[PDB]
Formats: structure tokens, C-alpha cells, sequence
């Protein structure tokens, strides 16, 4: 291991090496032009090949942090452009690297990347495929400087595949656009999870993180024994703690180490791990992190033996409370992959609460019996919600299902901005489409995955621009009570109806040309504004108003003249509607 850079180049391969180096530099120097970074990438790459030919080369023996930091400090416009960051160059390793980490800018001021015309895109992709993909990789990287590089590289390769298909199919846009949208969604969903995962570690501490980890690791690896799960959870915590810190190389090494260990003890962890461990170093950790749940042992007893009916229960628990609780959590989770992780956490927490209560009683054995009865109401809470909502999603379209939620959440929290209500409602709708297609056995984990990001996304926007105490109570409580807290929201009896505005309910003929997506958005925007103006409207009354509107649109988008119909019958619709409500 004379040369760190030489070893990295051999493991990743020139192409991946280049791509990752571009991402790294793009994540630090986020305000330097693309051609600058390209020059860097080629300089580092050529040097690396020098080191590959001969590890004893002149600078080959240096550290990757040292080499990276030196390159950063050779940027001529560094001080001018980045000010303080240029001061880091006086610090010495390893203090320097930390200094660079400190002055990494999160979400700087840049204009939103606008998706160009399909013809233009495919044409660029054909003429210069490499400078086309890398330019966009650079653009994504600079705007998401804390996103894990190998993960950003993982999406890049998927983008490249998308164009390869569609850019030579007659109806390109019909192919490409629904693929780019999927990527956009997944990319931001992945990014959200990461910030969230890291934020929770900081917010609630290592313990809660370990509890979360124990549940999911037990679910995924139900054939694994607790001692093994403990070591994995222990290491996973170590990894998340370092990765959350932000050092790419340190984070990468810890990840690689865990994947290394997991793949070598495959037989002792999971049977569905063979293909993941076969993949290259770069993809190992990724693969393991979302591997399929292993199938659990047929001969599995009930927990009641070791956790309820047994003697030595307070003694075993008091001897190591968190260990014993983790065992309960492990034992329970591996039997129920059909549960959300947070559900298992409510149960383990419930088990904990009673032991703290009953072990202090004269005879604990009775208060244990109470425990499992308490589990059932907590378990059915999320189960019922899923049944009903997926039924609702079945009867009504995804669009009409979104509108159902729309009215519901507008009446629960009317103070929220209209655009926010429309967005969260459309997204919860999408969750319905994706999860309700699963059977019950897999529905709850599915919902938890999407609601987690949607609910924390929701809480982030509220952080910046608070609008309700009840929403801030939900956003700032335990991430296990979060979703139930939102579900506990009732209709706001406080809300004063917002004053009428004819403009808000004034529609022109342009909506007849609008795309299917934003005709809906404009309609849904008005639906929120309707519910806000008269929040005490019944479902029948609201349906009536919406029906008249719907026919009103089809009557004006069907006429020889249009803009007059929208202004004349529009006047009629608004008047009649104000009267009914
Ligand atoms: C490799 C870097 C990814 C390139 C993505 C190009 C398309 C960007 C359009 C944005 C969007 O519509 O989601
Ligand atoms: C391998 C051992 C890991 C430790 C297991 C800890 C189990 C804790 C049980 C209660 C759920 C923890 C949820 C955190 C929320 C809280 O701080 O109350
Ligand atoms: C002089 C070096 C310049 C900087 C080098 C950029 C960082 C390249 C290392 C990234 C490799 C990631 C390792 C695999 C990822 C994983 O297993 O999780
Ligand atoms: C699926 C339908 C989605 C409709 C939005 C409201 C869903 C409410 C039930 C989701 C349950 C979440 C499971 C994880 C948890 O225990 O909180
Ligand atoms: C910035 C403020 C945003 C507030 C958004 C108000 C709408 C809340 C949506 C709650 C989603 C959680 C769904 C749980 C299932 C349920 O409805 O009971
Ligand atoms: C004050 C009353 C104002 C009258 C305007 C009525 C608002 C209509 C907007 C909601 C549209 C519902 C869409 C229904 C559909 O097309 O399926």
C-alpha cells in the first residue's frame, strides 16, 4: 500500500476513477467552471497512472487527503472566489482537510437545472456523449455537495442508460421523459433519506439509531443470530457516524470494510447475498444496503417464552437493559418483515415501559402478561390506515384520490401555503399508487419508506417558514411518533375563512392547452383555495361545486368561442357556488 492513489486506480478502474475525482472536486469547488475541473481530473489521472506504473514514483507515496488538498490549493482563483477556504491552505494536514470540510458549502446560489428539449439532449448525447454526461454530472455534483459520490455516480450510469435506449426510438420523449422523471424522484428521495439518516443520528443519539438498525438488520437477516446482528449494528453505527461527518475517503473505507466483512460471513448472515458480494468494490456497499430480505426459519417459537413466561426476566433485563431490549427487538423483527421499523420500535418501547414499571412491583410476572395485549392496538393502527386508504385509492383515481387528501389536509392545517398542500397531496397520492399495489405483507414497510421522506421534507419547509404549532410539534417529536402525530391532526376549528377573491377563481382559455399535469395542478390549486375560503363545506357540497366546475370546463373547451365562455359562464359558476356554500 505504498501508493494510495495507485491502489484506488486499480480497484475502481480509470473510468470510475475519473468520474469520482470529478465529483469530489465538483463538490468542493462548486463555483469553478467545468473546464477547470476537467483539467484537474486529467492532471490527477495522469499522475495516478504514473503511480500505477511505479509505486515508488516521486509523489506517489503521499496521502490521498494530502494530494487532494494540494490540488485544491493550486487553484489560482481560489482566494478570490472562495475567500476563507484559501486560508485552509496554511493549515497542515490533517488539520487542513478538516478545514476544507468546514468550508464546504451546502446548497449554494445556483439556478435550477432546466431539462432541455429531447431533440437537443439526444443530439448532444450523440455528438459528444462524454462531455455531455460529465457536464451534467458536474452540474448535479456542485449542487449536491454532501451527496455520497459513489451514489451520485450510481445515478449517472443510470442516466446514461436511459439516453442510450430512447435517443434512437421514434417517439423519444415518450420513452425518455418518464425515465428522467423516475430518476429525478429517486435521486431526491435518496438524497433526502441520507440527510435524514444522518440528522437522526445527531438529533436523537447513537442509542435510538442502534435500535432502528437492530430492527431492520434483523428483518433483512432473520437467519442471523443476535451476536452477529449486534456486531453489524455496532459497525453500522460507526459507519454512519463517520459518513455523516462528510469525509468521502474515510466514509468509503468504513463502508468497504463492512461490506468486506459481510461478504466473508455470508453463510452466517444471509443466503440472498451472493450476487451483491460478487459485484465490484464500488457497488458492494450499495448492493448490500438494499439487499432483499432473507426468508426466516420455519421453526420459530413465540417470544412469550423468553420475554413473558420465563423467570429471570427482570434479572436478565436489569443485567443489560439495552442488550435485552435489543434481543426482544431482534426476535420480534425477524418474525415480522411485514412491519414498519418504527412499528417494531413502538412495541420495543412499549415493552421497555412496562418492565420499568413492573420489575419495581412486588411480583413482576403479572404485569408482563399485560404487555403483549398492549401490542395489538399499536400494531393495527397503521394496518387499518393502509386498508382504508388503498381502498379509497382503488375506488377513486390517483387524481381523485389526491383531491380527497387535498380537502382533508387543507381542513386540518389551512394555514399552510397553497403550493405546499398541493405538492404533499400529489406526492401522498403517488405513494398510494406505488404501495397499494403491494400485498399487505409488504405494504407497511413500503409506506414507511416514502412517508418518511415526504414527512421530513414537509418538516424541513416548515422549519424555514413555520405556519402551525401542531405541525411543528409533529416535526420535532420522536421520529417514531412523527407519522402518528400527523395522523392525529383533526380539522382546525380555529381557522378563520380567508376573504373572497374573484381572481383566484377566475379561469381563462389557456388551461385548455395546458398539459395534463398542470391543468390538474391549477384545478387542485383552486380546490385548496376553495376549501380555504369556505372550510365548513360538506363533502356533498364540495362535490357539487367541483362537478359544476368540471362540466364548466368541458363546456368552454368545446365551444366555437372560448375566452368569452370562460368569462361569462365563469361568472355564472362563481355566483351559483358562492350561494350554495
Ligand atoms: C450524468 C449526469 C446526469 C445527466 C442528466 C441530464 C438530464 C437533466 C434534466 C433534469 C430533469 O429533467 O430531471
Ligand atoms: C444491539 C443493541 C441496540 C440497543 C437497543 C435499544 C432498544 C431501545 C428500545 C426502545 C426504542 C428506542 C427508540 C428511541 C426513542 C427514545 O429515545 O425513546
Ligand atoms: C488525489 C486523489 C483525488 C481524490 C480522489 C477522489 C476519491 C476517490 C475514491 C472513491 C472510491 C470509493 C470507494 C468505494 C465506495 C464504497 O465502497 O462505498
Ligand atoms: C398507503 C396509502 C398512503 C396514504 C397516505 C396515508 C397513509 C397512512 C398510513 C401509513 C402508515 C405508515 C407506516 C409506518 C408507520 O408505522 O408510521
Ligand atoms: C409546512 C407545513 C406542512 C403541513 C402539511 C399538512 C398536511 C399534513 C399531511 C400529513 C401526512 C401524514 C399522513 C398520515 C396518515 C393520515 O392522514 O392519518
Ligand atoms: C367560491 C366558489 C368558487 C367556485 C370555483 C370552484 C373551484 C373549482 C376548483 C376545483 C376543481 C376540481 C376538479 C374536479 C375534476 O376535474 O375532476
Amino acid at each position: 500500500h505504498k501508493s494510495e492513489v495507485a491502489h484506488r486506480f486499480k480497484d475502481l478502474g480509470e473510468e470510475n476513477f475519473k468520474a469520482l475525482v470529478l465529483i469530489a472536486f465538483a463538490q468542493y469547488l462548486q463555483q469553478c467552471p467545468f473546464e477547470d475541473h476537467v483539467k484537474l481530473v486529467n492532471e490527477v489521472t495522469e499522475f495516478a497512472k504514473t503511480c500505477v506504473a511505479d509505486e515508488s514514483a516521486e509523489n506517489c507515496d503521499k496521502s490521498l487527503h494530502t494530494l487532494f488538498g494540494d490540488k485544491l490549493c493550486t487553484v489560482a482563483t481560489l482566494r478570490e472566489t472562495y475567500g476563507e477556504m484559501a486560508d485552509c491552505c496554511a493549515k497542515q494536514e490533517p488539520e487542513r482537510n478538516e478545514c476544507f470540510l468546514q468550508h464546504k458549502d451546502d446548497n449554494p446560489n445556483l439556478p435550477r437545472l432546466v431539462r432541455p428539449e429531447v431533440d437537443v439532449m439526444c443530439t448532444a448525447f450523440h455528438d459528444n456523449e462524454e462531455t455531455f454526461l460529465k457536464k451534467y454530472l458536474y452540474e448535479i455534483a456542485r449542487r449536491h455537495p454532501y451527496f455520497y459520490a459513489p451514489e451520485l455516480l450510481f445515478f449517472a450510469k443510470r442516466y446514461k442508460a436511459a439516453f442510450t435506449e430512447c435517443c434512437q426510438a421514434a417517439d423519444k420523449a415518450a420513452c425518455l421523459l418518464p425515465k428522467l422523471d423516475e430518476l429525478r424522484d429517486e435521486g431526491k428521495a435518496s438524497s433526502a433519506k441520507q440527510r435524514l439518516k444522518c440528522a437522526s443520528l445527531q438529533k436523537f443519539g447513537e442509542r435510538a439509531f442502534k435500535a432502528w438498525a437492530v430492527a431492520r438488520l434483523s428483518q433483512r437477516f432473520p437467519k442471523a443470530e443476535f451476536a452477529e446482528v449486534s456486531k453489524l449494528v455496532t459497525d453500522l453505527t460507526k459507519v454512519h457516524t463517520e459518513c455523516c461527518h462528510g469525509d468521502l475517503l474515510e466514509c468509503a473505507d468504513d463502508r468497504a470494510d463492512l461490506a468486506k466483512y459481510i461478504c466473508e460471513n455470508q453463510d452466517s448472515i444471509s443466503s440472498k447475498l451472493k450476487e451483491c458480494c460478487e459485484k465490484p468494490l464500488l457497488e458492494k456497499s450499495h448492493c448490500i444496503a438494499e439487499v432483499e430480505n432473507d426468508e426466516m426459519p420455519a421453526d420459530l417459537p413465540s417470544l412469550a417464552a423468553d420475554f413473558v413466561e420465563s423467570k429471570d426476566v427482570c434479572k436478565n433485563y436489569a443485567e443489560a437493559k439495552d442488550v435485552f431490549l435489543g434481543m426482544f427487538l431482534y426476535e420480534y423483527a425477524r418474525r415480522h418483515p411485514d412491519y414498519s421499523v418504527v412499528l417494531l420500535l413502538r412495541l420495543a418501547k412499549t415493552y421497555e415501559t412496562t418492565l420499568e414499571k413492573c420489575c419495581a412491583a412486588a411480583d413482576p410476572h403479572e404485569c408482563y402478561a399485560k404487555v403483549f395485549d398492549e401490542f395489538k392496538p399499536l400494531v393495527e393502527e397503521p394496518q387499518n390506515l393502509i386498508k382504508q386508504n388503498c381502498e379509497l385509492f382503488e375506488q377513486l383515481g390517483e387524481y381523485k384520490f389526491q383531491n380527497a387528501l387535498l380537502v382533508r389536509y387543507t381542513k386540518k392545517v389551512p394555514q399552510v401555503s397553497t403550493p405546499t398542500l398541493v405538492e404533499v397531496s400529489r406526492n401522498l397520492g403517488k405513494v398510494g399508487s406505488k404501495c397499494c399495489k403491494h400485498p399487505e405483507a409488504k405494504r407497511m414497510p413500503c409506506a414507511e419508506d416514502y412517508l418518511s421522506v415526504v414527512l421530513n421534507q414537509l418538516c424541513v419547509l416548515h422549519e424555514k417558514t413555520p405556519v402551525s404549532d401542531r405541525v411543528t410539534k409533529c416535526c420535532t417529536e420522536s421520529l417514531v411518533n412523527r407519522r402518528p402525530c400527523f395522523s392525529a391532526l383533526e380539522v382546525d376549528e380555529t381557522y378563520v375563512p380567508k376573504e373572497f377573491n374573484a381572481e383566484t377563481f377566475t379561469f381563462h382559455a389557456d388551461i385548455c392547452t395546458l398539459s395534463e399535469k398542470e391543468r390538474q395542478i391549477k384545478k387542485q390549486t383552486a380546490l385548496v383555495e376553495l376549501v380555504k375560503h369556505k372550510p365548513k363545506a360538506t363533502k356533498e357540497q364540495l362535490k357539487a361545486v367541483m362537478d359544476d366546475f368540471a362540466a364548466f370546463v368541458e363546456k368552454c373547451c368545446k365551444a366555437d368561442d372560448k375566452e368569452t365562455c370562460f368569462a361569462e359562464e365563469g361568472k355564472k359558476l362563481v355566483a351559483a357556488s358562492q350561494a350554495a356554500l
